[PDB]
C-alpha cells in the first residue's frame, strides 16, 4: 500500500484504489496501473521532471529503502494476476530488487523528487508506474 499526495491530487496503484478513490476520480489508465484522486488538503509531495535511472525506492516487506539503478519506462508484459489478465503495462521501470504482493505503492525517488511507485515484481525484480510525464499533477 502508499500513495504520492501533491498539491490536491492522490495517485494510487489503479488495482489497489479504494472506494473513496472512485467516487472522487480525477484520471485512471488501466494499462499504466494508476488512479488520480481529488483531495480536499494540498499535499507535499514534489514530482521529479527528470531521466534519472537512480533512486531509493520503500520495500514495505522488509522496512526499508533500498538503493536501486532502473530501467527507463517503457512497455513490460506483466503475467496474469487476480487484478489484470496477462498484458502489457505501459511506462514501467523495472530494477533487481525485493518485492512482493503487499509492497505496491511504495515510493521510488531520486534527487529531484518522487519518480514513482512500485506497481509488479517478483523473482527478484521490482517494477515502477512512472509518473514524471504527468505533468499536468504540478498545476
Ligand atoms: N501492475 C500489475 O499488473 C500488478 C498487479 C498486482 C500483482 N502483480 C504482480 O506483479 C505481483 C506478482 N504476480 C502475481 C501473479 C504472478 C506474479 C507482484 C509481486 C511483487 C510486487 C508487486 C506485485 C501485477
Ligand atoms: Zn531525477
Amino acid at each position: 500500500s502508499g500513495a504520492i499526495y501533491v498539491g490536491n491530487y492522490r495517485v494510487v496503484n489503479r488495482h489497489l484504489a479504494t472506494h473513496n478513490d472512485w467516487a472522487n476520480l480525477v484520471w485512471e489508465d488501466s494499462s499504466r496501473d494508476l488512479l488520480v484522486s481529488s483531495t480536499t488538503a494540498q499535499g507535499c509531495d514534489t514530482i521529479a521532471r527528470c531521466d534519472c535511472q537512480t533512486g531509493v525506492y520503500y520495500c514495505s516487506s522488509r522496512r526499508k529503502h533500498y538503493p536501486v539503478s532502473f530501467s527507463k519506462p517503457s512497455l513490460i508484459f506483466v503475467e496474469a494476476s487476480e487484478y489484470y489478465p496477462a498484458r502489457y503495462q505501459s511506462h514501467l521501470m523495472l530494477a533487481v530488487g525485493h518485492s512482493e504482493p503487499g509492497d505496491c505503492g511504495g515510493i521510488l525517488r531520486c534527487q529531484h523528487g518522487v519518480v514513482g511507485i512500485v506497481s509488479t515484481g517478483g523473482n527478484g525484480l521490482v517494477g515502477f508506474a512512472d509518473v514524471r510525464d504527468l505533468l499536468w499533477l504540478d498545476e
